[PDB]
DNA sequence: TATCCTAACCAAAAGATGATTTGATTGAAGGGCTTAAAATAGGTGTGACAGTAACCGCTCGCTTCGGCAG
């Protein structure tokens, strides 16, 4: 049942998606944002730590 | 007033933060090898041997069966 999350089809070899279609190709031309950008992750004291050490 | 904001706080979604439990990895050991040699004692199957075996474009010569001969 929690098998068919998105993508509704995923390779079951692999777990690749199809390749970029011809709407999903011009929208990237006209530069059309998706839903999943504006997932963003706030900074754990963990992460801030990392990234002074790097 | 009817309604709201969102300071500081309560109920719930989601978003996150560290301690703990379970899926997964592996370090070391059971184990069971190696050729290298030297050796007596052995069993036979088998794989050469060998044999037959079998299966798999132009121009002459030569011939016959009747139509008159005898």
């Amino acid at each position: 049942m929690g098998h068919f999350m998105k993508p509704y089809f995923k390779d079951k070899v692999t777990g690749v998606g199809p390749p970029a279609n011809e709407d999903t190709r011009e929208k990237a031309a006209q530069g059309i944002k998706a839903f999943e950008e504006l997932l963003v992750t706030k900074w754990k004291n963990w992460e801030k730590a990392l990234l002074r050490k790097s």
